[PDB]
């Protein structure tokens, strides 16, 4: 079996996160999420509008998620993969190249990010 | 095969929306949702952030969603039980007694809806 990663926030779902999960899942046959906690979401300079118990209830529901876990740190990355038998880490390319560390234990994959759809774009219109 | 059927605009996608389809599945063996287009929302005196196409495919990952199927006016109930061979009805309990006028042809349910969350208070308080 290839499992596949991938870290977030998710936090005001929308059609862009979901083509990252989608082609994400496809890279392999199971998908884990790992769900910032609300205290690392602050650690990225950013304040979720839905709380972590609720953005993961959401998460779960879609289709191409198989598990989700909380993602509490930066260091727990590594044992992250050896944990859950990872075999592809992949992230939207505005991360392009910070987590080119974890080339020697899985392959790597920055995902185009989806032009024309942000959490700012959204609460700036409305 | 116990069919089940629900209408709604379903924009912002919020975990009240996510609690609604998890009880309207749990009714029945598949479960059809129609979406209000742009233009009926506007029948119902709204106007959803999301379009509908981008309201569709999100809604379509979810799980407790087998099929998507356009609501383009008030009328269109009658024929689309008909035509998805649909045993049950089912809305949260805002509407309640509004679908009453269904019971000669199928089954109406209604579901206590889930306090505390809604696509309005997500935009006051953003
Ligand atoms: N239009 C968009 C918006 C987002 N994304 C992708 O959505 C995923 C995560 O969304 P965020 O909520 O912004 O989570 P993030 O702050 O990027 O996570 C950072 C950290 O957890 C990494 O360890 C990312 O892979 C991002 O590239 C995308 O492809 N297209
Ligand atoms: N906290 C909430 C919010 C919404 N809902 C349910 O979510 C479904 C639809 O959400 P809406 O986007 O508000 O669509 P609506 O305008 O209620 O549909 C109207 C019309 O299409 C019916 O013919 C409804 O069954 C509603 O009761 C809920 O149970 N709990």
């Amino acid at each position: 079996m290839k499992k596949v990663i991938t870290y977030g926030t998710f936090d005001l779902l929308h059609w862009g996160h979901i083509k990252l999960l989608e082609r994400a899942k496809q890279l392999g046959d199971y998908l884990v999420v790992a769900i910032s906690t609300d205290e690392f979401n602050l650690q990225k300079q950013k304040k979720a509008y839905h709380s972590y118990e609720h953005r993961k209830l959401i998460l779960e529901t879609i289709r191409y998620v198989d598990e989700v876990i909380p993602e509490k740190n930066w260091e727990q990355k590594k044992q992250d993969i050896i944990d859950h038998n990872i075999d592809v880490f992949v992230m939207g390319d505005d991360w392009e190249g910070k987590f080119d560390f974890l080339k020697d234990q899985c392959e790597v994959v920055y995902l185009p990010r989806t032009e024309g759809i942000s959490t700012t774009k959204i609460k700036e219109e409305i």
